[PDB]
């Protein structure tokens, strides 16, 4: 029986930080939770709101991409990139063919996310047929009117989840771009829909958590975390 | 409401394991909470059950007590033993004299933690006081029976915590010990008391917790961040 997995990507690319860089998909978001899922038998389509997206362009960097992740990314023939190539449209998903729903992020998703719900249809239909709903960053934003279709509460309401800190937003010097485009963080978001949200000890560290089937992560440093706990959580 | 810890260990000290060695206070349980809350200007206190403690005869193994650590265990001037040597029983502490509870562990705190109403007692008034209560690996045996002043139902009840894994049990061969001795996993009295154990992805992983000012940490490698937890959750 085939493993699948949608692994949703942010469908937001356009200029986003003060240096005039553009955000949109932070690269091992969507490459970590790939080699993860792959590496265990599950096989892995990619889907955004447009069916089009573009990388946050400082997740480019060197201290962001390198080694063997550097060379999956140059290599357009590499299962990374040919995956990405057939990456659908939400009209183009059975949401009944995956065990697995997998929001990546970068700062793209506070814009397309909280609003995208094709795909928000289809993570509460993959929950509600038994499997699991991972995000890890950003990507809690599409928990931003998520229904758990057994209940037709939030499907965040009462649970634990942690995602990108308020605080790194600050580190970051974001958190008046934030207020300026009036974007919610992921703190926002769970405050808003009664879920706990529990925090890493820095806003950088490789954190992640397992309520149920509900999975999720801090940062960029947390995917493979993020990802492995979504696997894990089949048993849930 | 001084700017005091009192750090509790476990007074059981008897042989546990199949190679017919002793459990007890796992060294680096109490030495690293100890060296946190001291480099971060607080004065410690230490306290068990009868005044009296043991180490776990595992935990003294050069895997577990090395470099500094085993430097500082050995050196009897060491400001650590020097405190060990204060060690207090519940009867001489004096609760209001402390922001910060912090359950030490190794598995001896099966045996009498569930039952040292008299800490528990400490640890519900230093809550009530608007203070912290931590505990790492099998510290959350103290939650049994534990009660929050304010609302007379269990203090973990309806919050998220970690804390030592069964399947940790299972993979030490512990577990058949346990069993024969009629005690209670982690995961059992978080069960009992209405709480939500959130697991970390290995057994053996630092992770941690902070729901508000309950703080929990999962084993020896969480002990440091549980410290450092739970002195950032004083603001909380």
């Amino acid at each position: 029986a085939p493993k699948k997995v949608l692994l949703a990507l942010t469908s937001y690319n356009d200029v986003f930080y003060s240096d005039g860089m553009k955000t949109g998909v932070f690269v091992v978001e969507a490459l970590h939770p790939f080699n993860t899922f792959r590496k265990e038998g599950f096989e892995v389509d990619f889907v955004s709101e447009t069916g089009k997206f573009g990388w946050d362009e400082h997740s480019l960097a060197k201290d962001f991409l390198n080694g063997q992740d550097e060379t999956d990314f140059k290599n357009k023939d590499s299962d990374f990139n040919k995956t990405l190539a057939k990456i659908k449209t939400p009209k183009e998903v059975n949401a009944d063919d995956y065990q697995i729903f997998m929001a990546s992020a970068g700062h793209g998703t506070l814009f397309d996310y909280p609003k995208a719900k094709d795909l928000q249809d289809i993570a509460s239909e993959i929950y509600a047929n038994g499997g699991v709903v991972a995000a890890v960053c950003h990507g809690p934003a599409m928990f931003d009117g998520l229904t758990d279709k057994k209940t037709g509460r939030p499907l965040i309401e009462g649970k634990s989840i942690t995602g990108f800190t308020d605080v790194g937003e600050t580190i970051m010097g974001v958190d008046s771009i934030l207020k300026a485009k009036n974007l919610a963080t992921v703190e926002d978001v769970a405050k808003k829909y009664g879920a706990k949200y529990l925090a890493p000890v820095g806003p950088w560290d490789d954190y992640s958590i397992t309520d149920g089937r509900l999975v999720t992560g801090v940062n960029p440093a947390s995917a493979h975390s993020t990802a492995v706990r979504s696997i894990d959580a089949l048993k849930n």
